[PDB]
């Protein structure tokens, strides 16, 4: 249950990068700001993986949630069409924009980013996918009298689909059960999204190979506390190994909110 798009409805422009097993570019719909997520020649099961991202996705509405449009299957292609946000992605702002933003902008995006995911546990629905590159800035909120304004992107290729190599290269943002699908697991993706804005969007264990990313998860250390120091009882609660002892958004929420 998805809109289709026609071709000539669609523009493509410039590549902007590659998403999971996709090329990103930016393009305009009659209209229409938006980007167009070209899959790879894929599996039949990885397409209807997509499919059913765009599908979920479509049924949802929040302030801070992305628009997804539709999927536009031009044979054998399918492609994704989606909201473009202004500023783009949140970790490649914070890596030109290091020693440049304060504590009180990071508490904000924070709280935009667990009302997004309150909404998203009301409802029942997995995204799977929480990291800095799929935050994206609507309102950069640095120059004085403004605030900044954030949207969590669609998680693309659904994370069930995926192979144990790509859920390995998605450590620390993967939650720990999901390495060897419940709702718990954005909490721990919500974790480790705070601790890369808080390191101005370097994210711990970055710098090592998938070898030693898997062995970390294996062995259970414990991730760095935050460099934000009002975060820390936050991250930690977050990113504990049992999924079940993690605390709800609505208890995050709150606690951000003060």
């Amino acid at each position: 249950s998805f809109h289709r798009v026609d071709q000539k409805e669609i523009t493509q422009l410039s590549h902007l990068g590659q998403g999971t097993r996709t090329n990103v570019y930016e393009g305009r719909l009659r209209e229409l700001r938006v980007v167009l997520k070209v899959l790879d020649p894929s599996h039949h099961d990885i397409a209807l993986a997509f499919y059913e991202t765009a599908s979920l996705m479509s049924q949802v509405s929040h302030t801070h949630l992305a628009f997804v449009h539709g999927v536009c299957v031009r044979g054998p292609e399918n492609i994704m069409v989606t909201e473009y946000v202004e500023h783009g992605p949140l970790d490649v702002w914070l890596r030109r924009e290091r020693g440049h933003v304060p504590m009180a902008w990071k508490m904000v995006v924070a709280q935009q980013l667990a009302s997004a995911l309150s909404y998203l546990e009301n409802k029942n629905l997995v995204h799977g996918n929480v990291c800095g590159r799929n935050i994206l800035l609507a309102r950069l909120g640095l120059a004085e009298g403004t605030s900044p304004f954030i949207k969590l992107s669609d998680p693309g290729v659904g994370l069930g689909a995926l192979s144990r190599e790509e859920r390995v290269e998605r450590i620390p943002w993967l939650a720990p059960e999901c390495l060897p699908l419940s709702t718990a697991m954005d909490k721990w993706g919500f974790g480790a999204t705070l601790l890369e804005i808080c390191f101005d969007g370097e994210a711990p264990l970055q710098s090592r190979s998938p070898s030693e990313k898997e062995h970390f998860y294996q062995r259970q250390h414990r991730l760095p506390e935050p460099s934000c120091p009002q975060l820390a009882t936050l991250t930690s609660q977050c990113l504990t190994y049992e999924p079940t002892q993690r605390p709800s958004f609505r208890t995050i929420l709150r606690d951000l909110t003060r």
